[PDB]
């Protein structure tokens, strides 16, 4: 259209969270904290600029005791400035939220949709069953399932354009999907969002924390016979280790 790969793709720091050690490896005593990355990633499109995920609420900004007295006390904490929130990372960069052809949430944890509602004309691409779920589980925040956004609902598997696939791997979340992207400068690259946390957890099957583990592990399975086909560079959700290594904004794959 002509283009069949993406002519950038930018890993963009967007805050951090600290979570506790078991939710990385449930096999963990609990009492250690890891202060996470959080990522977006900006794709540059022939059709146009797409990003996928949308950072932390405004609600977590200066806001480390955001979870006190819920479920998750103690053992989720967002480590976000004002400088972390979506429309601040977009402008530093050069955008505003709508020059951007579609947004793309992996999924509707707080960390990867905390910043949909600054997005009220681009089309938010998620899966159905992640939408579901945001309608009622308790993890599920305000922020990241309002109601009038312009929701573009998909059901499993899709090419967003040319060069960006979604995968769906559910079990981190209900509808978590991941994304299979063909860069110019690279090739295959593999991002598996929360389908896995750390490269153990993909490569060496690793329990993390998830909504359903047993599906968890069979989107994992999935993952690895794309792998076997398609010899991707991977990239894992919120990898401590990983991170030393990642080309990040300016840099891009
Ligand atoms: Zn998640
Ligand atoms: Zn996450």
């Amino acid at each position: 259209g002509h283009m069949a790969t993406v002519k950038k793709l930018y890993f963009v720091p967007a805050g951090r969270c600290m979570l506790d050690h078991s939710s990385v490896n449930s096999a963990l005593t609990p009492g250690k904290l890891l202060n996470l990355p959080v990522w977006c990633y900006l794709l540059e499109t022939e059709e146009g600029p797409i990003l996928v995920d949308t950072g932390m609420p405004e609600s977590a900004v200066n806001n480390e005791g955001l979870f006190n007295g819920t479920f998750v006390e103690g053992q989720i904490l967002p480590k976000m400035t004002e400088e972390d929130r979506i429309v601040n990372i977009l402008k530093r960069v050069g955008y505003e939220p709508d020059d951007l052809l579609y947004i793309i949430s992996s999924h509707l944890h707080f960390d990867h949709a905390g910043g949909n509602g600054a997005f009220t004309n681009t089309p938010i691409i998620v899966q159905r069953t992640e939408y579901e779920a945001a309608l009622h589980r308790e993890e599920y925040m305000k922020e990241c399932i309002l109601p009038h956004l312009n929701y573009k609902i998909i059901e499993g598997d899709y090419e967003v354009v040319p060069g960006v696939q979604l995968l769906y791997t559910p079990g981190h979340s209900p509808g978590h999907q991941s994304l299979f992207i063909e860069t110019e400068q690279s090739g295959s690259v593999l991002l598996t969002i929360d389908a896995s946390y750390t490269k153990e957890n993909f490569e060496d099957e690793v329990p993390f924390a998830g909504f359903d583990p047993e599906l968890a592990l069979s989107s994992i399975k999935r993952l690895k016979e794309v792998v076997k086909k398609e010899k991707p560079i991977i990239f894992f959700g919120h990898d401590i280790e990983q991170e030393k290594s990642c080309r990040v904004f300016p840099e891009y794959i």
